[PDB]
């Protein structure tokens, strides 16, 4: 049970800090960029949660149907990215996406020597990380309204899963 | 061994990305701020490693003898690197780029868990392990390793002997 620690640290050390002042930075972004961040439910931080823990080494979104646009503006600095989402080769939405990056730590633990093992143990920990985070956010409702958790599991083969569809799905059911 | 995972993650997802570009941002900083970042061995990222894992909730340095001045500018991630002046007997004694190795906060949280996630002793061990693993990693990338220094210590939980500012100055003054 380190998913506990990971979630508390990711809340206390990051989410706790950025969520309160997200609307103001979003305001500044939309003043700067002529209201590019737009569409209902688009004024929120979408935190990607791949249970497979497939966060890229660079921690950024890398997907051919997801194109980076610009950053949110800014006592320290935050690196929140705004992407346009493609659907059938057309811009279908715009949103702020980022990976819940401590999932990377879980993938790393699954590669360790022989001890740090089991894809199954990692999956379970990721779920645990997720629900723990959700349980934390439940108690800070005003700030919880500033983000949404997109939980899924990317398969390791086949072509069925689409991260961009997954996001569009989540946005289109803002209920 | 979550220390192993934490370290590789801290390297791959953070250090690997900022260390090669630090000197350029340092150049930019010192064009802006008239060579404030100054003193031999001050052009480096000092990473604080408290084995106690006493990283503050807000992740910043919070010490009465360490005063924030300004941020490093950006080189596309955005990076948050703080430059502080160190005080010695009420007088500015040096300037440096300091930050906590923040994965250590994860270890503190694991030690507070329910009853299972336990042991100040198991956290100390993992912290050292995190540290030595990270050292092993940096050893392989010597050029970028030259851009940072690990400041490893253990802040006691009581008494007044420990001083983070003196710790830093000792590290800067005795850099050979
Ligand atoms: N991904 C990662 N980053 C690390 C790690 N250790 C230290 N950092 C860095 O600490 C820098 C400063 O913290 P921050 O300004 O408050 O702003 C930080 C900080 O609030 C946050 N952060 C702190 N701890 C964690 C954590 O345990 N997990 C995650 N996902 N984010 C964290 O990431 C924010 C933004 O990132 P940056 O601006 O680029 O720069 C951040 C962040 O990248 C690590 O193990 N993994």
């Amino acid at each position: 049970n380190v998913a506990h620690g990971l979630a508390w640290s990711y809340y206390i050390g990051y989410l706790r800090l950025i969520l309160p002042g997200l609307q103001a930075r979003i305001r500044m972004f939309n003043q700067l960029h002529n209201n590019m961040l737009s569409g209902a439910g688009s004024r929120r931080l979408y935190i990607l949660f791949p249970l497979d823990c497939g966060v890229p080494d660079n921690l950024s979104v890398v997907d051919p149907n997801i194109r980076f646009r610009d950053m949110l503006p800014q006592n320290r600095v935050y690196s929140n990215s705004v992407y346009e989402i493609l659907e059938n080769g057309q811009p279908a939405g715009v949103c702020i996406l980022e990976y819940a990056t401590p999932l990377q730590t879980l993938f790393a633990m699954s590669q360790d020597a022989k001890a740090g093992f089991s894809r199954e143990d990692r999956l379970e920990q990721a779920k645990l990380f997720c629900r723990t985070l959700e349980e934390i956010l439940e108690d800070v409702p005003e700030s919880r309204n500033n983000c949404r958790l997109i939980v899924y599991q990317e398969p390791t083969d086949g072509n069925s899963f689409s991260l961009s569809q997954e996001v569009l799905r989540h946005i289109r059911q803002e209920e």
